[PDB]
């Protein structure tokens, strides 16, 4: 079939929406003028999960790299979060379930995302959540051997406190922490602090258990109890994903089917 390899770029997504000339299939094409991306492509080639943005392949033409990726027509989770309100608890729990599934998957293959936030969590036409953008992602386990991380990266309001305090740290608790900040945002429509430092008053308040303040006062006791287990300063004491899956709120029936 002639023309089947031709794509019309029709709209900027943040990354272009590309539509196939013949089939009308929509994909996202990430255009990166190399005048970093080799690692992103390498990691993307490893990924196959329903809650991770699918990678279809790539083509380079001179200096511009083109990554062909899963198109998520529901846009960013960020835009489902109403400022100062958040979203309905059942929607937040469903999104949180899907986020955990994606992160369990990545961690199982030894990959850490390192920049989980609502801007990077995309939604398909059925509002299924997809983890996107592996530009900051890295290998933390290879040949069944863990490598400790030392590079400071991510996004300050979402970063775990150990990344600011310690020279080296385990990868998995950092992604757990960012998922907790995402959950807070979904349930309160606000981020709890600028960054998790002892200099940050809102972070000190949390450590002193002042949950009569915002954002915490807006969050029901059940999800709040989970957040108390996730947003724990010591990453060794922090809840792991297998234990998140046993959490009372995590397992609370809330949401009807589509
Ligand atoms: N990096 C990155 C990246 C980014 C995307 C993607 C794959 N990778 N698929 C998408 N589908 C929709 C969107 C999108 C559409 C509308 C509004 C905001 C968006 O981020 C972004 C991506």
């Amino acid at each position: 079939v002639p023309f089947v390899e031709d794509w019309d770029l029709v709209q900027t997504l943040g990354v272009q929406l590309a539509v196939n000339r013949v089939t009308e299939e929509a994909v996202a094409v990430k255009i990166v003028d190399m005048k970093n991306i080799k690692k992103e492509i390498c990691i993307n080639k490893m990924l196959n999960h329903e809650n991770v943005v699918k990678f279809y392949g790539h083509r380079r033409e001179g200096n511009i790299q083109y990554l062909f990726l899963e198109y998520c027509s529901g846009g960013e989770l960020f835009d489902r979060i109403e400022p100062d309100i958040g979203m309905p608890e059942p929607d937040a729990q469903r999104f949180f379930h899907q986020l955990m599934a994606g992160v369990v998957y990545l961690h199982g293959i030894g990959i850490t995302h390192r920049d989980i936030k609502p801007e990077n969590l995309l939604l398909d036409e059925r509002d299924n959540l997809k983890i996107s953008d592996f530009g900051l992602a890295t290998v933390f386990r290879y040949n069944n051997r863990e490598r400790l991380l030392n590079k400071m990266c991510g996004t300050l309001p979402y970063v775990a406190p150990e990344l600011l305090k310690r020279r080296e740290f385990h990868a998995e608790p950092v992604d757990v922490w960012s998922c907790g900040i995402v959950l807070t945002a979904m349930l309160a429509g606000e981020l709890p602090w600028d960054q998790p430092s002892d200099s940050c008053q809102e972070y000190s308040d949390w450590k002193e258990k002042k949950t009569y303040l915002n954002p915490w006062k807006k969050i029901d006791s059940a999800p709040l109890a989970l957040l108390h287990k996730i947003l724990v300063e010591n990453p060794s004491a922090r809840i792991t994903i297998p234990d998140i899956k046993k959490d009372r709120w995590y397992n609370k029936p809330l949401k009807k089917g589509a």
